[PDB]
């Protein structure tokens, strides 16, 4: 007994021309190239590494498959020849051994794969696949913004020590599985230092040691409010966007206007005991007790919009292939299917309101996260979002400015009207950061304007990436490599504070120079003035890179070690690996520096 297959469904053809194929994406999950009516499905996001499935419509699995990208200029970007449907990725499920038979289990037979580079995902690119004799063309693709998320993470203890149970946090690898799940560009996790309350301010004026006077729960408490949401959560937000002070009650002084948010796990001692905070997110905020799974894809989706059982059974049911809202997951990383179906065969339907969804092969399909689903296996350990979900949080990010380092305002927003990512301006009198990305120390407390009284100043907060600018509630942020009716002494950073970059890598700075693996988008970075070691780190040697100078400066590559026998190539701006094969360099001849082996960083 051999091969399962998923989708059994009647191909359509997709393209103009010669060659009846079916053509489907696959960002954080498959996508069609065309919708089907009445089918809510999240196209592609730009700036992200696709799949590219290719099922002809008439079936030929030994005729090699090719495909000829082009942007919108019509220049040819690269040519690829497919994987054979033998070849085609398997399932997370899937385990190394020739004769438990999940193992069985494959998306769909006849498909042809590649893999289509992040810098080729931009509005105009137009596909030509060839079979043969026989070629078609894709020339509608529908491309979106590159969409980012910045994430802060930090563990707060109320009139208790913090929790130090935030799993997600402490796992770089949570971070990259998250990832895999929404349909961004970029996603950032920032981790600040636990803030430790042995005492407590209210911005009435009253100091708390030993208990908060009223109740406390899971959804409720004064200082869950308070302080969790609103002077740590919406601090470390404000604090980002320059807002210097708000008041020191209320929600609606935090301006949201890029997708960043603050998650916390919050517990404090209240009038019936040590109470654990969780179960919500919205404006920025996110209050956590289980940091993985279910709670983590729901909290975090309430900031996306969405509500719960979002457009009832039609939206909330993950489906099978003859049906809407219908996909599989895809790890990037791993290349590798994820199954919208349980491991386990139950012979389980999974309805809602009354309407169900059968089975596959016994497999219980599975649950959007705003209606109690839950993760497939430990191989993803996050709620996979229906393509209907998907779609709404792919707007959200599309709708959202961006913190950008290369913009004159420092922040992007993109035009739907001329498809591209355009300056915005953040409006506070215009407000710019002076240092973007640096470590920062998040000063935070309240003041008494009118004074007579009770201002008081927090322990700073420690945090490894952030924004740095020139009773009411402030917000500042100071950067850490200055050391840092009231003053308080300030006690130095602790050290190991590191931010984590899924997606695409962050952009050179201003007097900096760096190459980027195109697999992991781990940077090496030297500021102008700087040169390699005799020779590279040896997890760059060998490597697929691409080239990220900034605006005042040059990158200098060798593709020898030490920038010896004047084998120099010049390269500025953005630069990728097929531009980097037949450059002219210092020794007047044209050489390849795709595989570099020493580097110096110059300006100009
Ligand atoms: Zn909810």
């Amino acid at each position: 007994n051999s091969a399962i297959y998923f989708n059994t469904s009647q191909p359509i053809n997709d393209l103009q021309g010669s060659l009846a194929a079916e053509v489907k994406f696959a960002q954080s999950q498959i996508l069609p190239a065309h919708p089907k009516e009445g089918d809510s499905q999240p196209h592609l996001t730009s700036l992200r590494k696709s799949l590219l499935l290719v099922r002809p419509v008439k079936a030929d699995d030994k005729t090699p498959v090719q495909v000829e990208a082009r942007d919108d200029n019509n220049k040819i970007l690269g040519t690829l020849t497919l994987y054979p449907p033998s070849s085609l990725p398997d399932t997370i499920y899937h385990l190394d051994g020739v004769p438990l038979e999940n193992n069985r289990i494959t998306y769909a037979q006849h498909i042809w794969s590649a893999e289509l580079p992040a810098h080729w995902i931009v509005p105009g690119l137009n596909l030509v696949i060839k079979q043969g004799n026989l070629s078609g063309r894709l020339n509608d693709i529908k491309i979106g913004a590159p969409g980012e998320l910045l994430l802060h993470t930090i563990d707060i203890g109320m009139l208790t020590t913090p929790r130090d149970r935030f799993d997600f946090a402490a796992d770089a690898a949570a971070h990259r599985e998250y990832f895999q799940t929404i349909p961004v560009s970029r996603m950032i996790v920032n981790n600040y230092a636990p803030l430790h309350l042995k005492e407590v301010m209210l911005p009435t004026g009253e100091l708390l040691t030993d208990m908060d006077p009223g109740n406390g729960g899971w959804h409720s408490g004064t200082m869950r409010q308070r302080i969790g949401k609103e002077l740590v959560s919406h601090g470390i937000d404000n604090a980002n966007y320059g807002l210097n002070s708000t008041a020191g009650l209320g929600e609606n002084s935090h301006p949201y206007v890029v997708a960043q948010l603050a998650a916390h796990n919050s517990r404090g001692n209240y009038a019936n005991g040590i109470q654990v905070h969780g179960g919500s997110g919205g404006g920025g905020i996110v209050t956590l007790d289980s940091t993985l799974g279910n709670e983590f894809s729901h909290d975090v989706g309430h900031n996306y919009g969405l509500g719960h059982y979002v457009d009832g059974f039609k939206g909330s049911v993950h489906r099978s292939a003859e049906n809407n809202n219908s996909t599989w997951g895809w790890d990037g990383d791993k290349k590798r299917f994820i199954p919208n179906f349980y491991p386990s065969q139950t012979n389980e339907k999974s309805c809602l309101n009354n309407q169900c969804q059968e089975p596959f092969d016994g497999h219980k399909f599975g649950f959007d996260a705003m209606a109690g689903g839950s993760p497939f296996s430990a191989a993803n350990r996050f709620t996979m979002y229906t393509p209907n979900s998907s779609a709404i949080i792919q707007r959200f990010f599309e709708n959202k400015a961006v913190f950008d380092s290369r913009s004159s305002t420092g922040f992007s927003k993109w035009n739907a009207d001329t498809q591209e990512m355009e300056p915005y301006e953040h409006t506070i009198e215009a407000r710019k950061p002076e240092q973007f990305g640096v470590p920062v120390t998040t000063l935070v407390g309240y003041y008494d304007p009118e004074g007579t009284l009770s201002s008081y100043i927090y322990p700073a907060m420690y945090g490894a990436y952030g924004f740095t600018y020139s009773m009411n509630k402030f917000h500042i942020n100071v950067p850490t490599e200055s050391q840092p009716l009231d003053t308080k002494s300030l006690t130095p950073a602790p050290e190991g504070l590191t931010y984590t970059v899924n997606g695409q890598a962050l952009p050179a700075k201003e007097n900096e120079g760096c190459i980027v693996s195109v697999n992991s988008g781990k940077r090496y970075c030297l500021p102008v003035g700087q040169r390699s070691g005799y020779s590279l780190p040896d997890w760059i040697v060998g490597q697929e890179v691409y080239v990220d100078s900034g605006a005042k400066a040059k990158v200098l590559l060798s593709d020898w070690d030490n920038l010896s026998y004047n084998r120099i190539g010049e390269f500025v701006g953005n630069v990728n690996p097929a531009d980097m094969k037949k450059v002219k360099a210092w020794n007047g001849q044209y050489l390849d520096f795709s595989k570099p082996r020493s580097m110096r960083v110059v300006y100009k």
